C-alpha cells in the first residue's frame, strides 16, 4: 500500500484506488494501473522531471530501502489478476529488485524528487508506474 501526495492531489495505484477516491476523481488510467485524487489538506512531495534510471525503492515486505536501476518508461505484458484481464501496462518501468504482492504503492525516488510508485514484480524482478510526465500534478 501507498501514495504520493502533491499539492492537492494523491496518487494510488489504481486497482488499490478507495471510495473516497473514486468520489473525488480527477483522472485514472488502467493501461497505467493509476488513479488521482483530490484532496482538500496540502500535500509536499516533490516530483522529478527528469530521465534517471537510477534510484531507491521502498519495499514494505522487508521494512527496507533498495538501490536500484530501472528501464525507461514502456509497454510491458502483465498477467491477469483479480483486478485486471491480461494486457500491456504503459509507462511501466522494471528493475532488477525483490517484491511479492502487498508491496504496491512504494515509492521510488531518485536525486530529484519522486520517480513513480511499485504497480507490478516477481521473479526477483519489481515494476513502477511512472509518474514524470504528469506535469499537471505541479500547477
Ligand atoms: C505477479 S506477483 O508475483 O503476484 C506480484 C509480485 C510483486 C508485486 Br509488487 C505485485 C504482484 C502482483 C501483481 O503484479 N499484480 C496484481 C495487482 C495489479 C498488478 C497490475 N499492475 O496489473 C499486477
Ligand atoms: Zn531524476
Amino acid at each position: 500500500s501507498g501514495a504520493i501526495y502533491v499539492g492537492n492531489y494523491r496518487v494510488v495505484n489504481r486497482h488499490l484506488a478507495t471510495h473516497n477516491d473514486w468520489a473525488n476523481l480527477v483522472w485514472e488510467d488502467s493501461s497505467r494501473d493509476l488513479l488521482v485524487s483530490s484532496t482538500t489538506a496540502q500535500g509536499c512531495d516533490t516530483i522529478a522531471r527528469c530521465d534517471c534510471q537510477t534510484g531507491v525503492y521502498y519495499c514494505s515486505s522487508r521494512r527496507k530501502h533498495y538501490p536500484v536501476s530501472f528501464s525507461k518508461p514502456s509497454l510491458i505484458f502483465v498477467e491477469a489478476s483479480e483486478y485486471y484481464p491480461a494486457r500491456y501496462q504503459s509507462h511501466l518501468m522494471l528493475a532488477v529488485g525483490h517484491s511479492e504482492p502487498g508491496d504496491c504503492g512504494g515509492i521510488l525516488r531518485c536525486q530529484h524528487g519522486v520517480v513513480g510508485i511499485v504497480s507490478t514484480g516477481g521473479n526477483g524482478l519489481v515494476g513502477f508506474a511512472d509518474v514524470r510526465d504528469l506535469l499537471w500534478l505541479d500547477e
